[PDB]
This record gives structure tokens, sequence and C-alpha cells, in this order.
């Protein structure tokens, strides 16, 4: 096995979930210890269902950025005994592009999906069905719904979330480390 190959299958094993929420189903990113994201619009309430059991939600923050402006993630921190391996150290610092990206999918309607969307270049300002998100980074490929939570990577590294397309290009809240600190 190549590398590439064998560090998305890893995380897929070991960091990438399927989950359903009152608004359908979800990829979701376990980045370490209890402490999962989501994407924002996928709104878990008290309780989220990860693949197989009713997980209980203790903690969920909505980030924004310092304008007060939607990044369209949500981290969520799980009642669960499992410490996710840790990942963060894959996360870049800042919000970095990559060439020939993989889109890492895991829902219980597309399990183990892997979407070669390439390039995945800056793009900053999204709006979201009325709702303004900064933050994004765009790859043309037409992505679809069911998609969204879906793990962008390249190279080792874990970049962003799906959260959004236009029937032409998708777009990911893009991710750095401090998030996960
Ligand atoms: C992923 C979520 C989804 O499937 O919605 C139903 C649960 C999708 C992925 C999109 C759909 C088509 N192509 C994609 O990659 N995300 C959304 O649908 C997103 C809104 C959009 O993508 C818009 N372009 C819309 C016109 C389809 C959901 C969203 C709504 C509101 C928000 F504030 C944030 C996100």
């Amino acid at each position: 096995m190549g590398p590439s190959l064998d560090f998305a299958l890893s995380l897929l094993r070991r960091n990438v979930r399927q989950v359903q929420t009152d608004q359908g189903h979800f990829t979701m990113l376990g980045v370490r210890d209890r402490l999962a994201v989501l994407p924002r619009h996928s709104q878990p309430g008290k309780t989220i269902w990860i693949e197989h059991k009713l997980v209980n939600i203790l903690d969920a923050v909505e980030l924004v950025d310092e304008q007060g402006v939607n990044l369209e993630l949500t981290l969520i921190t799980l009642d669960t005994n499992e410490k996710f391996r840790d990942i963060t150290k894959f996360i870049p610092e800042n919000i970095s592009t990559a060439s020939d990206a993989t889109l890492v999918i895991n829902t219980e309607h597309m399990p183990s999906m892997f979407v070669p969307v390439g390039d995945v270049v800056q793009y900053g300002f999204l709006n979201l069905s009325g709702k303004p998100t900064h933050r994004t980074m765009m790859y043309n490929f037409p992505t679809k719904a069911g998609q969204c939570g879906g793990v962008v990577t390249s190279v080792g590294k874990v970049i962003g979330i799906h959260i959004g397309g236009n029937g032409r290009q998708g777009f990911c809240a893009g991710l750095k480390r401090s998030y996960f600190a």
C-alpha cells in the first residue's frame, strides 16, 4: 500500500464517522480526546447518532470569527470512553491550500467514499443560503447533498470540512490547529 491511501483509510478507521442529526446524514471528524467537529448546519442536539449508537453531547461550540461571522463549524464534546486518535498535528496552524486533494466522506448513505476534488484554493467569503460565512476554500468539483462534513485531505494533512456547493464547485470551511487547542 502506498502512503496516501494508507493515511485516508486510517482516517476512516480511526477519525471519520457516520452520524445523523435531526437535519440528516453527515460525516463527523473526531480530532482528539472527546472532541469532534461537524458543519454548523447539522445542528447537533443533546444527543447524536454515531455509527451504531446514540451518544450524548456534553457541549457544543459554534465557531465565529472576530467580526462575529459564521465559520460553519461546531465543536462537540462527546460523552464517551473513546479518545480519538489525536490528529491535531495533521491540521495546519493556518488555513492552507493544497494540490489534488481528496474529499473523504463517511455517511450511512455514502460509506467510506473517496472523492478526488483536485486543487483546493483560498476562497474566503461564501454565502450559504443567506448566511455569510468566512474562511472557506473551494474546489472545482460538483459536490452534492449528503457530503457535508466530508474531510478535505492532501499529503498527510487535514485542511477542511465540507460545507456547501453550487452544482459546479464545492466549498469547505478551512481548518486551523488552534480551533482544537
Ligand atoms: C451538505 C449538507 C446537505 O446535504 O444539506 C442537507 C442536509 C450540502 C452540500 C451542497 C449541496 C449541493 N452541493 C453541495 O456540496 N450543503 C448545503 O446544502 C448547504 C447550502 C448550499 O450548499 C447552497 N449552495 C444551497 C443553494 C444548496 C447547507 C447550509 C444551509 C444553511 C447554512 F447557513 C449553511 C449551510
